[PDB]
């Protein structure tokens, strides 16, 4: 029997794809296992139960918080909070090397599977003679775009924090400013950060091959623009949540056809009381139904009797949304999100359109993907690069009741609808039998059963 080892990080928006892709394997009659950690463990197990379908093996790591100085508490990317925190996080998970190589000498499974964040599980994977492949979680479009901006450093040739530079190379005139990359680039470029990305961009060309969470009809050009210029292995098995398949549902049950935005920024969502009242005085202005999540930790953020104000048009969800459930509503037409890539799949997966709202990560390049070669999306207006938000940087409720209406109302607001619902269909099709995503899933497991 076929053994593969998945090794993801410790973050929500890894873990999640990382089980899926599991699965998909599992339903091929490989035999999956997953390493976690103790504290995250219970996302994977309560995940699991979601039927007759086959077993997925949990193997646990321990987490040395303590080597590097984090709280104990602190196993999960979405616990380190600051500059501080995340580089003793990566420190941390570098410290994860040795459990790893001991768990392949034991096991030694047929393949690893390992998050981007993992360079050197390839060396570790190599000393036992198993091939490894890399998992980032994201489109072909940043895959590309990160790379291409990495060689050629456009950002260079500019002289102010807005000024335009287009990206080399692409088959598609993509305009970007130096104000949407990290400061830890252009600005006081701290070396840290900059050979963190070297080695996880060279584990593409030193590894097997990369398994990419997209579909090839998604994205053509880049899925061979990965594949030919870049010169990467890969192969597109995703959306990969998809083969795996309240109140508010009642709630939307009266509402007309796509008539209402949801509203939802992931799991990372790090958002402080000014930035949501904002958001509460242009929803407000937009006279348009929603659905509106935010998270825990109350008139802090919400103007004074907002939630009573709105109640037959408006609901506001606090705690864990079923977002797929809510965006395959008949009644939900937009979706404003972080364009996280997982989100922006599932945005894509229910054929809505979306007002893309970029914080850090790749979510810059996914923008672009969605507003200008999709042409799906809108941008709300922000464009600065953050891990965390100053209240300097808050996007304020006219930018905000403009994207809401434009994503509804807007210039070709019902083309977009209908855009999105082709890339809907093809999406189902890309992993049915005979779908693109089916079967270089297929071309992968053949490869890996024939590795000498
Ligand atoms: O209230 C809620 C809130 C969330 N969810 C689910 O959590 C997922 C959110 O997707 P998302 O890509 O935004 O995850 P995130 O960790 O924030 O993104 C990072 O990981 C991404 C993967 O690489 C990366 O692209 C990005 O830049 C990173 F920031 C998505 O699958 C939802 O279904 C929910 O069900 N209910
Ligand atoms: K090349």
């Amino acid at each position: 029997q076929l053994h593969v080892v998945f090794f993801p990080i410790m973050a929500h928006g890894h873990m999640i794809p990382t089980l899926d892709i599991a699965r998909l394997f599992a339903a091929r009659n490989v035999r999956a296992t997953i390493i976690t950690t103790p504290l995250n463990a219970h996302t994977f197990t309560k995940a699991i139960e979601m039927n007759g379908s086959p077993t997925i093996h949990l193997e646990l790591f321990k987490f040395p918080a303590q080597d590097v100085g984090l709280p104990e508490g602190c196993e999960n990317l979405e616990q380190a909070l600051g500059s501080s925190l995340i580089e003793k996080f990566f420190k941390g998970v570098g410290l994860l090397r040795e459990q790893l190589e001991a768990y392949l000498e034991k096991t030694r499974p047929n393949c690893l599977v390992a998050d981007m964040f993992f360079p050197w599980a390839t060396d570790s994977a190599a000393k036992f003679n198993i091939p490894r492949l890399v998992f980032h979680g994201t489109s072909f479009f940043s895959l590309c775009a990160l790379e291409v901006v990495r060689l050629y450093e456009p950002h260079k040739n500019v002289s102010s924090d807005e000024e335009l530079f287009s990206l080399p190379l692409f088959p598609h005139d993509i305009k970007m400013m130096r104000l949407q990359l990290p400061e830890d680039v252009w600005k006081h470029e701290k070396a840290e950060g900059k050979t963190r990305l070297k080695l996880i961009k060279e584990s593409e060309l030193k590894s097997y091959g990369v398994i990419v969470n997209s579909f090839y009809e998604l994205e053509p050009n880049y899925a061979e623009f990965f594949r030919k210029e870049l010169g990467r292995r890969a192969w597109n098995i995703g959306p990969v949540s998809l083969c795996n398949r309240h109140e508010c549902l009642k709630w939307l049950n009266s509402k007309k056809k796509n008539s209402v935005i949801y509203i939802c920024f992931g799991s990372t969502a790090h958002q402080i009381a000014p930035q949501l009242y904002e958001i509460a005085m242009a929803l407000e202005a937009s006279g348009q139904e929603f659905i509106w999540v935010v998270r825990n930790n109350d008139d802090s953020w919400l103007p004074r009797g907002f939630e009573q104000r709105v109640e037959g048009k408006g609901l506001i969800i606090r705690g864990w949304a079923p977002q797929v459930l809510i965006l395959e509503h008949e009644a939900i037409g937009a979706f404003v999100t972080h364009c996280g890539w997982n989100s922006t799949l599932e945005g894509i997966t229910a054929g809505v359109p979306m007002v893309t709202w970029p914080i850090f990560a790749e979510q810059f390049y996914n923008e672009k993907l969605v507003n200008q070669i999709l042409k799906i999306g809108v941008p709300v207006g922000a464009n600065k690069w953050s891990r965390e938000t100053s209240i300097e940087d808050v996007i304020k409720k006219d930018a905000i009741e403009k994207a809401l209406r434009e994503i509804m109302v807007g210039d070709e607001a019902e083309e977009r609808r209908s855009r999105a619902k082709k890339l809907k269909e093809m999406a189902w099709k890309a992993v049915e039998e005979g779908g693109s995503s089916y079967s270089d899933l297929s071309a992968l497991i053949e490869e890996l059963r024939g590795y000498h």
